[PDB]
């Protein structure tokens, strides 16, 4: 679902294609704001299981005490807030692909349960001793340095070596050549649709700035910048005065 054919993304696309035909776990890393879910979905889409579900669990966007419920499900009354019975991500993903995003947010107890599940396919809903099984292809992702997490005792060593089979390091936006403006154009059209505007082009100074700035927040930061421009301005062309801070200030 990536845009562009920059040299470093070509390498990513070759690994996606080759990995897609295997069930081996993929382990994605990259700087803040790189497209980890886009990569995971591309692997699923290229795989023989593309017609089955792709499910992404963002472990950070769930309270830590509730990741297990989100992942494995829960029976009614399993814990104080369990108003009903819940199907876990692993069931939603059966015969498909499960992306565990921000995986290092899981506590060590949950990591142990995840490792059993990865080894066997077996799991239990929270609040239940009954065993179930599913078949999922795993893709993991993290913004942390997963090796560092292991060294500091926050991530299980056995889990790391079980998961770290096909690593993919996503290129940061500043290294992606012509992709930056191709992505910016796609965002410009989408945000214009969202906002009821009609931006269609960037001036030459804006192109130069977008192609020289370091984008420390990568594609998320680019999305913010295009959103800012389209929300605050009405024109067909993005002009340099429209670019928000601190893009220019930091650039210099
Ligand atoms: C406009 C569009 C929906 C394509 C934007 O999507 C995102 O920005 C997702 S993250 C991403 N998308 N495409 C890339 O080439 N690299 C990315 O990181």
């Amino acid at each position: 679902g990536f845009i562009g054919n920059s040299l470093p993304m070509q390498a990513v696309y070759r690994v996606i294609e080759s990995a897609a035909s295997s069930k081996a776990t993929v382990f994605i890393t990259g700087e803040s704001g790189t497209g980890k879910e886009v990569c995971a979905e591309a692997i699923h889409a290229a795989s023989p299981r593309h017609d089955k579900p792709f499910i992404a669990l963002n472990c950070a966007a769930i309270p830590k005490d509730l990741i297990e419920s989100e992942l494995f499900g829960h029976v009614k009354g399993a814990f104080t807030g369990a108003s009903t019975e819940r199907q876990g991500a692993v069931e939603m993903a059966h015969n498909g692909t499960l992306m565990l995003d921000e995986l290092c947010e899981m506590d060590l107890d949950l990591q142990s349960k995840l490792l059993r599940f990865i080894q066997t396919g077996t799991y239990q809903k929270v609040g239940s001793s009954k065993m179930s099984s599913v078949d999922v292809r795993f893709v993991c992702a993290t913004n942390r340095n997963p090796w560092e997490e292991v060294q500091e005792g926050r991530f299980r060593e056995d889990l790391y070596y079980r998961l770290h089979v096909i690593p993919i390091s996503l290129p940061p936006l500043r290294e992606r050549g012509g992709d930056i403006i191709e992505i910016a154009h796609a965002l410009l059209g989408l945000m214009s649709l969202e906002e009821g505007k009609s931006f269609s082009r960037f001036s030459e100074p804006v192109l130069r700035l977008f192609e020289s700035y370091s984008w420390p927040g990568n594609v998320r930061e680019l999305q913010n910048v295009i959103r800012n421009i389209v929300v605050l301005n009405t024109d067909d062309e993005v002009k340099l005065e429209m670019v928000p801070p601190p893009i220019l200030e930091h650039h210099h």
